[PDB]
C-alpha cells in the first residue's frame, strides 16, 4: 500500500514543542512525503518560505537511509486560492511556462514528483484542469525520455460531491495521474449551527445527517463509480480535529453550537486542533464513539471536537483495504504527535504509525 503523508512548511513556526522541521520526520514512517506548499511566481513554480531550500534539503536527506522513500512538492493549497491557478491553466502561454519550469525545479531540488493541490477548479475550469494534468504528465514522460526514473504526478482532490461534479472529469485525469489523494475530512462546517464530525467513515444515523454524501464512504464509492481506478486512489485520513463551542448542556451529535471551538495553544486556529492538542484536551474530557460513523468526538466544558484516534484510523485502513484502494494519505504529519510527548506512551507519530501498522497488518 501507499502511505502518503503531508508536511507543511508553516509548522516550523509553531511555538515551543509545536515547532516541526523535516528532520523531525521519521524517514521510515511513510512511503511518500509531500512538502506543502510551493508557490507559482511569474508562471514558474517557485519557493514559498524564505528557507524552503534549506527545508527541502532536510526532507530529502531522509532518503539517505531510505532509498525507496519518495518525496513530492505540492503546489496550491487552500489559502493559495483558485484564482492564480485558473489564470495559468486557461492561458496557453502560462501553462507551457509553468509546465516547463517544473521538472528542472524538482530535479534541482531533489523531489521525486509534483502534487497538484488546486482547490478548486471552478465549474468553468473543469476542462482546463484535465488539460493541465495531461500536458504536465507529457512533460514528465518527455523529461525521463532517455533513462531517468520518471517524475511522479499526483493531485489532492476534494471529497465533496458538489465540488467533484463541477471541478473534475475523474475518468480522464485518472489516466494521467500516478495517484489521487481524496480529501475525506472537513465535512462538517460550523456554519451549520450544530456539532457534527468532520471525518466520519459512514453516514451513520439517517435522520441525524444533513445529507448522504458528507462522509468518507460516499466520497470513495463515488470516485470509484466515476472511473478512478481503486489502485490509483489514496484515502485521506486527518490527524487534526474540528472543534465547536457548545451553546447548551447538550453534548451529542447535532447539539447546538455558537461557533468554532476555542483555538489550540500551538495551532492557534479557531475550530481546529492538532492530535497532540487533542490529547491534552482529553484529560478530564469525556469520549464517545459515534455508533454509525466509527469515529470519536470528545467534549469538556463548552467545547466539542470531532477527531480521529488510533482506533478510528485502523477502522479507516480496514475499510480502504477492503475497497482495495492504493493506500492512505495523511494530513498532516506535523499535526500528529510528532514529539510523542503529548499523548500516552513516548511513541512518536501515534496516529500515522497506527495507520502504517494497520496497512501492513495480517
Ligand atoms: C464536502 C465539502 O466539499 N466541504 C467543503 C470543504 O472542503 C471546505 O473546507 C476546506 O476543505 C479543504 C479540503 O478539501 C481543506 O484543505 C486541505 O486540507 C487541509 C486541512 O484543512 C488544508 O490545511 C490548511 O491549509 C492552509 C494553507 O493552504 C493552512 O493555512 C496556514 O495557516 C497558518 C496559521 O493560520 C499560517 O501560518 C503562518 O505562516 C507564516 C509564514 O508561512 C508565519 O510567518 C506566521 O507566523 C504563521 N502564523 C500566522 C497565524 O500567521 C500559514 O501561513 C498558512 N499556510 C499557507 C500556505 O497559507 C491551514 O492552517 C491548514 N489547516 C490545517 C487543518 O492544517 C490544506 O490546505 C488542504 N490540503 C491539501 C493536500 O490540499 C481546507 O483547509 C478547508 N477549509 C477550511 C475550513 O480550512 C469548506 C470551507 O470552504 O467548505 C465545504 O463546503
Ligand atoms: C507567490 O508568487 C506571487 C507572484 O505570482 C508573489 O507576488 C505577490 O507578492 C508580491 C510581493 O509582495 C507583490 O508585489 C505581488 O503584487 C503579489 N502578487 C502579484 C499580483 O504579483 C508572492 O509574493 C509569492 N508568494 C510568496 C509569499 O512567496
Amino acid at each position: 500500500y501507499k502511505l502518503v503523508c503531508y508536511y507543511t512548511s508553516w509548522s516550523q513556526y509553531r511555538e515551543g514543542d509545536g515547532s516541526c522541521f523535516p528532520d523531525a520526520l521519521d524517514r521510515f514512517l511513510c512511503t511518500h512525503i509531500i512538502y506543502s506548499f510551493a508557490n507559482i511566481s511569474n508562471d514558474h513554480i517557485d519557493t514559498w518560505e524564505w528557507n524552503d531550500v534549506t527545508l527541502y534539503g532536510m526532507l530529502n536527506t531522509l532518503k539517505n537511509r531510505n532509498p525507496n522513500l519518495k518525496t513530492l512538492l505540492s503546489v496550491g493549497g487552500w489559502n493559495f486560492g483558485s484564482q492564480r491557478f485558473s489564470k495559468i491553466a486557461s492561458n496557453t502561454q502560462s501553462r507551457r511556462t509553468f509546465i516547463k519550469s517544473v521538472p528542472p525545479f524538482l530535479r534541482t531540488h531533489g523531489f521525486d514528483g509534483l502534487d497538484l493541490a488546486w482547490l478548486y477548479p471552478g465549474r468553468r475550469d473543469k476542462q482546463h484542469f484535465t488539460t493541465l494534468i495531461k500536458e504536465m504528465k507529457a512533460e514528465f514522460i518527455k523529461e525521463a525520455q532517455p533513462g531517468k526514473k520518471q517524475l511522479l504526478l499526483s493531485a489532492a482532490l476534494s471529497a465533496g460531491k458538489v465540488t467533484i461534479d463541477s471541478s473534475y472529469d475523474i475518468a480522464k485525469i485518472s489516466q494521467h495521474l500516478d495517484f489521487i489523494s481524496i480529501m475525506t475530512y472537513d465535512f462538517h462546517g460550523a456554519w451549520r449551527g450544530t456539532t457534527g464530525h468532520h471525518s466520519p467513515l459512514f453516514r451513520g444515523q439517517e435522520d441525524a445527517s444533513p445529507d448522504r454524501f458528507s462522509n468518507t464512504d460516499y466520497a470513495v464509492g463515488y470516485m470509484l463509480r466515476l472511473g478512478a481506478p481503486a489502485s490509483k486512489l489514496v484515502m485521506g485520513i486527518p490527524t487534526f480535529g474540528r472543534s465547536f463551542t457548545l451553546a447548551s448542556s447538550e453534548t451529542g451529535v447535532g447539539a447546538p453550537i455558537s461557533g468554532p471551538g476555542i483555538p489550540g495553544r500551538f495551532t492557534k486556529e479557531a475550530g481546529t486542533l492538532a492530535y497532540y492538542e487533542i490529547c491534552d484536551f482529553l484529560r478530564g474530557a469525556t469520549v464517545h464513539r459515534i455508533l454509525g460513523q466509527q469515529v470519536p468526538y470528545a467534549t469538556k466544558g463548552n467545547q466539542w471536537v470531532g477527531y480521529d484516534d488510533q482506533e478510528s484510523v485502523k477502522s479507516k485502513v480496514q475499510y480502504l483495504k477492503d475497497r482495495q484502494l492504493a493506500g492512505a494519505m495523511v494530513w498532516a504529519l506535523d499535526l500528529d504527535d510528532f514529539q510523542g510527548s503529548f499523548c500516552g506512551q513516548d511513541l512518536r507519530f501515534p496516529l500515522t504509525n497506527a495507520i502504517k501498522d494497520a496497512l501492513a497488518a495480517t
